[PDB]
């Protein structure tokens, strides 16, 4: 073999198996290579910074990668010298993972790969009736299912979950199975297992919290059994939950409202409570708005603990998260200078109060209609005035301490209010009131115009044009947005939950088939859809 | 300043400017951030430079209109005047007609003319054709991006102020060695490897 | 290397009036070779640029802030 660090363990077996040499392959069975060798070079690795080919780094997967049926067929069968089918590589991914890693979302590679998975299947049940492949997890503990999930390849979750088998003594492997069918109607049962209920790692779960950079995450949820699961779920009784939470956090920002507003104006905190109604309703507030704050506080750490987000993606995603963790940090610092004996805790209340209403907006999310502003907000933040901070603030800096070096004892001559005075005019609400007595009135009055013609004019329109782009991007995308927040509303609804119980099948203990390979008949907690189909 | 000059102080104030501002340059040749700059060089060059001779044309035309309708007011020069009409085009005016000179139906039949074709037409005019630029090069950033990249290595090549002329890739590699001739040749090969997932 | 006049100078340098002036560098020896030039050394001296300039203008605005008004 090959003894590198960048073609390690790569024999004749792989070259043969690549150069589509039937004839080499079955030469070289027959002589005693080793069919489950392990090519782990750094070239046959899965990587980023450096060109490869991953295919699982065993001949079977090579085979089944390069789509060569005749070969996976001989390696399996033939009796020189038997593979094995649910062997596992360094990353612990089978033939299957690999098929998986392999795709790409394409047509042809949809077709082929989507063949090659069948086959290996079928004859892993045929060879092997009490071996479940699809079980078997790799290092990151995904399953091929999961990990199609992740990568985001359409294709194969469209396979795999509507697939469907016709032919006997394999039944059993089916995940779609047809109840009946009608002229444009039919209703069909679909498996549901590992779709919501696994304790692993879910589908909904990997499409939901996935790291927003899966290319097809809005369309695996269009994907059908998905999408009437969700439609259900919602339907059933998250929605009732949903606004018993926005009802609830409404009356929460009331009663801070209210108590903000009445804060005595005495100095020196804490103040002492008088045997009166509005002390003790104005208490009562108090200690309702702070313990909302806790709440949401200890809420925000559980999330942060239990996603682990990694820092570029950090504001990425977990945007809401992290405003409502702001929000509840602002309250706790008030609460620590209201007892600190310092009138600023004011200034840390008026800061939370604000975000406070303007994080009513993330309840907006999951409405076809209003779900669209909350997200707007949220990419023309994150991306463009993020950017465009940079070059606004050169122009500001640069021009303002050229002011401030030129005036010599005015108004203007501190950074302070010429950095306010310039933002105003950035913002078209200046004054250009030139009836002073200052010398150089020339070189300012060109100076200033020149800030002006460039900010007001020319940068800030490029801001309004490139935000405006930014908006009509996805303002025909409101339907994909809404259904991925609909998606990540429900889960967090069915993870918490707060009674302990966690009803939340879709549909009955059904059976499928009954007849597996051996003696037991199964019921998989199948799921039952109807759909319509005019065409023909 | 070595002239004895107060003077030295207004040239300073314009050089801090510019030394700030050129920092954009370095903006140029990251994916992201080169963008601006160039959207800003071209509206500088192409559409400013064009709408200058229509701006100032209108901004002329009115201004001795102006000037020469008022006798004695707070008008009546053309740097006050001219200052006052560019604040009225970019939406900065005062527009108070509380004034006790003759002509004053006049006065404000013009100015408003002079509001309407300056700041609600012109205006946007350049503002829409300013964005149409913008959006015009929005999505050209990755084919600007690596030019203005190139421009820059041949630069730090090209100076490189430590007399090391360290420029090659690879080694002096053999492609073929057998010339038509007895030679064999060497020719700096340098190595790629590419992937095509073609069939 | 050229020593007369090698084909990056002829691109970078064109006058902008060449139709494919962009697509001139995708084709793929060239691409790789900007991006090695690139993660090889040329990157940490452009930043190392920026850094010096950025305290060259530092020092210019400290000390033009504090000019004498005599
Ligand atoms: C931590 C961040 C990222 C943040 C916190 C504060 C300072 C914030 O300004 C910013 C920066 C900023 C400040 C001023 C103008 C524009 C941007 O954006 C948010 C942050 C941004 C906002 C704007 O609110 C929104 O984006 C609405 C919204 C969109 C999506 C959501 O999921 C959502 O639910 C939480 C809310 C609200 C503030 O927190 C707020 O109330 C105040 C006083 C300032 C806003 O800083
Ligand atoms: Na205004």
């Amino acid at each position: 073999s090959y003894t590198d660090s960048y073609y390690k363990g790569q024999t004749a077996l792989h070259i043969a198996i690549e150069r589509r040499n039937m004839t080499l392959v079955t030469l070289l069975v027959e002589n005693g290579a080793d069919v489950q060798a392990a090519a782990n070079g750094d070239f046959f690795k899965k990587t980023k910074g450096r060109p490869g080919f991953y295919f699982g780094e065993l001949p079977l997967s090579l085979a089944a990668c390069t789509n060569q049926l005749a070969i996976v067929k001989f390696l399996l069968q033939n009796s020189w010298q038997p593979a094995d089918i649910s062997a596992r590589d360094s990353v612990g991914n089978t033939v299957l993972h690999a098929l998986v890693e392999v795709a790409d979302n394409t047509v042809d590679n949809t077709k082929f790969v989507t063949s090659m998975y069948n086959e290996i299947l079928i004859l892993g049940a045929k060879l092997h009736p009490t071996l479940k492949l699809e079980e078997i997890t790799n290092r990151k503990g995904l399953t091929p299912l999961a990990l199609a999930a992740s990568s985001g390849k359409i294709g194969v979750l469209a396979y795999i979950l509507q697939r469907e088998i016709h032919e006997p003594e394999c039944r059993h492997l089916s995940r779609k199975f047809t109840e009946w069918a009608y002229g444009p109607v039919h209703s069909s049962l679909y498996d549901l297992s590992c779709i919501d209920t696994c304790e692993k790692n879910s589908v909904l779960e990997v499409i939901a919290y996935s790291s927003s950079e899966t290319p097809n995450r809005h369309d695996m949820l269009l994907v059908e059994p998905l999408n009437r699961l969700l439609q259900d779920k919602w339907d059933r009784f998250v929605k009732r939950i949903f606004y018993f939470n926005f009802f609830v956090y409404c009356l929460y920002m009331i009663i801070f409202t209210a108590a903000a507003y009445y804060r005595p104006v005495e100095g020196l905190p804490p103040y002492k409570l008088k045997n009166t109604v509005g002390d003790y309703f104005r208490v009562t507030g108090e200690i309702l708005s702070v313990s909302g704050g806790v709440y949401f506080f200890f809420r925000g750490i559980q999330y942060f603990l239990q996603r682990r987000p990694s820092l570029k993606s950090l504001f990425v995603d977990s945007y809401s998260e992290i405003l409502f963790f702001v929000q509840s940090l602002f309250m706790l610092v008030s609460v620590v200078l209201y007892f600190s004996q310092r009138k600023e805790y004011v200034a840390s209340m008026v800061f939370s109060l604000a975000m406070g209403w303007t994080n009513m907006l993330y309840y907006t999310r999951g409405f076809q209609q209003m779900g669209i502003y909350a997200v707007m907000i949220e990419k023309m933040i994150l991306r463009d005035l993020c950017r465009f901070m940079f070059v606004y603030l050169v122009f500001l800096f640069g021009f303002s301490t050229a002011v401030v070096t030129l005036i010599e004892d005015g108004k203007y001559n501190s950074l302070y209010s010429t950095c306010l005075e310039l933002f105003k005019f950035t913002i078209g609400m200046g004054d250009l009131e030139f009836t002073e007595n200052y010398d150089f009135k020339a070189v300012f009055i060109i100076l200033l115009l020149a800030y002006v013609i460039l900010t007001y004019i020319l940068l800030l329109n490029m801001l309004i044009a490139l935000m405006g782009e930014t908006v009509n991007k996805i303002a025909q995308e409101s339907k994909n947005i809404w259904k991925l927040q609909r998606a990540i509303t429900i889960l967090d609804t069915e993870k918490s939950f707060l009674k302990c119980m966690r009803k939340a099948f879709r549909s009955g203990k059904l059976l499928q088939v009954g007849f597996t390979p051996d003696g037991k008949d199964d019921y998989r907690w199948c799921f039952r859809v109807d759909e319509v189909n005019w065409t023909t």
